């Protein structure tokens, strides 16, 4: 089952086109769901955290963290999605080109609490963005092409400070029922990618089977939230 979607891809241009065409869906209404349920364990009572959001889209959580005094950085290939974030969140921003990455740009809120890099996550190393106390990964790992898991994991690990908390959600479903994204990422895969370098705790497993998965054609859907910290 783990290899069923192994050769399935969406390309960077495919993702940009989903945004252009409005063929992208955001079923996230109050933010996420198990978002706030575990925010306290994630923050571990600290202030002024530097928090990275891979494949951030226009995630409202980025504004929640910024509102609370944390420094937020996101990466998102779609310029359209990034601009929608600032619009939806009613925030002004600047645009600057990225020297190290052809055609790339960074969009930053006017007082700097949110910086959204418009480029591929795989190009981020060249942008010299430093490291992070926290990484928030909802939808990102499960959006990555299965073939690119190791490349993604390596980048994630390279962006972590020595002490960190990395919150990552994965989805369990029958991979023969649905060609991703989101892709099927079993616990075994999360372990393969991060277990050498991170301690792993399952915080919660919930039954996520609902409405729109009627045309997805799924008999079951579980989402598991994991908290990864230094070994
Ligand atoms: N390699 C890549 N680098 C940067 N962004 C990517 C990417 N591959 C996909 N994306 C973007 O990643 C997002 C994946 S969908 C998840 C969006 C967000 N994490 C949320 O839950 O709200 C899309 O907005 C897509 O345009």
């Amino acid at each position: 089952d783990a290899e069923v979607q192994k050769n399935q891809v969406l390309t960077l241009e495919d993702w940009k086109e989903k945004w252009v065409t409005r063929h992208i869906s955001f079923h996230q209404e109050q933010g996420h769901q198990l978002l706030k349920k575990h925010l306290d364990t994630f923050l571990k009572g600290q202030s002024g955290l530097r928090v990275f959001f891979p494949l951030c889209g226009k995630a409202i959580e980025m504004k929640w963290f910024a509102d609370r005094g944390h420094t937020v950085v996101g990466v998102e290939i779609s310029e359209i999605g990034i601009r929608e974030f600032f619009a939806e969140q009613n925030l002004s921003y600047t645009e600057e080109p990225l020297a190290e990455i052809a055609g790339a740009k960074v969009f930053k809120s006017s007082s700097g609490s949110i910086s959204l890099y418009c480029c591929s996550i795989f190009d981020l190393p060249r942008a010299n963005i430093g490291k992070f106390d926290r990484i928030w990964d909802r939808g990102a790992l499960v959006a990555i092409n299965p073939g690119d898991h190791d490349r993604y994991a390596d980048i994630i690990l390279s962006l972590l400070r020595k002490e960190f908390q990395y919150l990552v959600a994965v989805l369990s479903y029958d991979p023969t029922k649905h060609a991703g994204p989101p892709f099927y990422v079993p616990s075994a895969e999360l372990k393969r990618l991060f277990g050498t370098k991170c301690s792993m705790q399952c915080l919660e497993e919930v039954d996520a089977l609902e409405e729109r998965h009627k045309a997805w054609g799924l008999d079951y859907l579980f989402e598991k939230l994991y908290l990864l910290t230094e070994k």
